[PDB]
């Protein structure tokens, strides 16, 4: 056979029949199922395995394509995978969704918004798998999204804490946010993000009200306005609780529409196009207008500053 930990660097093994694979190799995976405590079938010659790193060649080439040293990863990932390659990947609007499955409607959502935004993932499997993914085959950038953020299939899952810990894995360095906070006693203060802190807020769901200002705390004790002084990202993201929400074709990118309780709820995907697109897994509607229950709202960006 073939042991791999990436799939890249090949390593030519020839095993024992008489023996199982996990007494040779230690916990070994085919195309996702376990076969560890198995032994090897003769339509097992050749094939490729994957297995967990027990020698430093494979520590480090393990590190090198997923950018972790967890040794709990690979498992995760191969646990996911199992479910994930059986589920549908229709295109939807000319975007890869996925059909409903083990409570995936998340992920969907998830899929469907990075398709539509500018990301470089730092870790080649990520990067290799989010290309095989845009082009129709996604099974294995949804398993890897479950191991990244240690979610297992079936839990229920936000999609802000998802994008969020994608984004800790991308090209977000560039990235610059400067905001300046007015108070009538401490006065004024300005502070500059960078990263996923730079495209990520949590309180409204409109860029314009960000660039406006909106009232927050002050340590001081006094309500005081936070506003967006300098905007250097090719998105951002605006995040709030569930609220009803009107969505106008063009001033927007694409939404998190959510329905129902506190975390046994279910999303849907609002992208702009030349018209409202509602996309529910395989299901498609369209209208002119949208008004609903919204807490995620992505919009493009390049360079802003403000006229204040
Ligand atoms: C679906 C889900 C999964 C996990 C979690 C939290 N884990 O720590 C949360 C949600 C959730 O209901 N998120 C939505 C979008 C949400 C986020 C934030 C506040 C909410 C208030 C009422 C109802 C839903 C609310
Ligand atoms: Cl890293
Ligand atoms: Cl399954
Ligand atoms: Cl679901
Ligand atoms: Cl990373
Ligand atoms: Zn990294
Ligand atoms: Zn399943
Ligand atoms: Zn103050
Ligand atoms: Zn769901």
């Amino acid at each position: 056979v073939f042991t791999t930990v990436d799939n890249i660097n090949l390593h030519t093994q020839v095993v024992d029949m008489s023996m199982t694979y996990g007494q040779q190799f230690g916990p070994t995976y085919l195309d996702g199922a376990d076969v560890t405590k198995i032994k090897p079938h003769n339509s097992h010659e050749g094939k490729t395995f994957y297995v967990l790193p027990n020698d430093d060649t494979l520590r480090v080439e393990a590190f090198e394509y997923y950018h972790t040293t967890d040794p709990s990863f690979l498992g995760r990932y191969m646990s996911a995978l199992n479910h994930t390659k059986k589920w549908k990947y229709p295109q939807v609007n000319g975007l890869t969704s996925i059909k409903w499955a083990d409570n995936n409607c998340y992920l969907a959502t998830a899929l469907l918004t990075l398709q539509q935004i500018e990301l470089k993932f730092n870790p080649p499997a990520l990067q290799d798998a989010y290309y095989r993914a845009r082009a129709g085959e996604a099974a294995n950038f949804c398993a890897l999204i479950l191991a990244y953020c240690n979610k297992t299939v079936g839990e229920l899952g936000d999609v802000r804490e998802t994008m969020s810990y994608l984004f800790q894995h991308a090209n977000l360095d560039s990235c610059k946010r400067v905001l300046n906070v007015v108070c009538k006693t401490c006065g004024q203060q300005q502070t500059t993000l960078k990263g996923v802190e730079a495209v990520m807020y949590m309180g409204t769901l409109s860029y314009e009200q960000f660039k406006k200002g909106v009232q927050i705390p002050c340590t001081c004790g006094k309500q005081a306005t936070k506003y967006l002084v300098q905007q250097e990202s090719p998105f951002v993201m605006m995040s709030a609780p569930p609220a009803q929400y009107e969505l106008k074709h063009g001033t927007f990118t694409c939404a998190s529409e959510y329905t129902g309780n506190y975390q046994c709820g279910h999303y849907k995907h609002i992208t702009s196009k030349e018209t409202l697109y509602c996309i529910d897994g395989a299901l498609l509607t369209k209208s002119s207008e949208y008004k609903g229950p919204i807490t995620d709202v992505f919009y493009k960006e390049n360079s802003y500053t403000t006229t204040i």
